[PDB]
C-alpha cells in the first residue's frame, strides 16, 4: 500500500482545484468557490468553521498537507 504517483498527483489536483490561484493555500473564498459549485451556500464564517477543523498551523488558510486530512475524510 506504498504511496503511489498516480495518488500523489491525485491529492496536487485536488488541491488546485480549491488553490484556483496557485498561491499554495486554500482560502475561505476559494472554499466557498468549491462548495457554490456544488450548488451550497456557505456563509464566510461557515467556511471559516470548515477550514478551522483543519488548519493545523492556525494561519487561516488550508496549505497542502493540511488538505491532505480532507482527503483522508470518510
Ligand atoms: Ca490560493
Ligand atoms: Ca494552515
Amino acid at each position: 500500500d506504498q504511496l503511489t504517483e498516480e495518488q500523489i498527483a491525485e491529492f496536487k489536483e485536488a488541491f488546485s482545484l480549491f488553490d484556483k490561484d496557485g498561491d499554495g493555500t486554500i482560502t475561505t473564498k476559494e472554499l466557498g468557490t468549491v462548495m457554490r459549485s456544488l450548488g451550497q451556500n456557505p456563509t464566510e464564517a461557515e467556511l471559516q468553521d470548515m477550514i478551522n477543523e483543519v488548519d493545523a498551523d492556525g494561519n487561516g488558510t488550508i496549505d497542502f498537507p493540511e488538505f491532505l486530512t480532507m482527503m483522508a475524510r470518510k
